[PDB]
């Protein structure tokens, strides 16, 4: 693809420091900010019930891949016009890859 | 996305007449000219264990998406050149949407 695996446990550190913040991975987790995150791959975009995300998610209709959340993980605004995650992006291809190695992981 | 749901029936069907010749889709069910393909979204390509992939499809290295699986389905070939796979394609959408609506509920 042009997506390769890295490190889970730089992963997991990354989530902490990065995303933790609005986002929680555990199934049986809460909505924050953001929407829980568990089982968000095989997913489209703005379906987790109970939460309010923007018409701009929702219309955007991603499923998500491991592809898809790196793309999306550079500069999600450029990625979804509109959307109301206000994270400026994780633009090292490294940093992504070990960030979605953790999240396969713990989201499943 | 670039994909919408169909007809599963009318997928089953397709199935049936277009891809049962070489593929079988239910769990448990074994390898013939093609490999099963339950489990195939969310896999990467070229990773049914048993089955002899040609060189092609394992460096290709697809995550199996339903967006990537229409790509796929138009021209396997032209997709991923060298892959053993003889069909010349589903050239409607219509039928790609409906196929895949079919293999996204009997492969999981
Ligand atoms: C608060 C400052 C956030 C941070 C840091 C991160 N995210 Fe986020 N995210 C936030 C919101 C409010 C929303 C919903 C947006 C909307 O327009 O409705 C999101 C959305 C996502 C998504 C899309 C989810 C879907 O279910 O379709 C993903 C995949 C996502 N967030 C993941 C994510 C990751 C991995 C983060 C750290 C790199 C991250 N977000 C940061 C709020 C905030
Ligand atoms: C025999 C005449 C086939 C028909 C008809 C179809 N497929 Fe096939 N397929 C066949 C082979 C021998 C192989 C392996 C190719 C190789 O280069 O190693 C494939 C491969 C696939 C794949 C890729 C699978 C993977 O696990 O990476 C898929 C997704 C697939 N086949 C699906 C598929 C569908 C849905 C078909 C009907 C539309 C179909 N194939 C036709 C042999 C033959």
């Amino acid at each position: 693809t042009e997506f390769k695996a890295g490190s889970a446990k730089k992963g997991a550190t990354l989530f902490k420091t990065r995303c933790l913040q609005c986002h929680t991975v555990e199934k049986g987790g809460p909505h924050k900010v953001g929407p829980n995150l568990h089982g968000i791959f095989g997913a489209h975009s703005g379906q987790a019930e109970g939460y309010s995300y923007t018409d701009a998610n929702i219309k955007k209709n991603v499923l998500w891949d491991e592809n898809n959340m790196s793309e999306y993980l550079t500069n999600p605004k450029k990625y979804i016009p509109g959307t109301k995650m206000a994270s400026g992006g994780l633009k090292k291809e490294k940093d992504r890859n070990d960030l979605i190695t953790y999240l396969k992981k713990a989201a499943e």
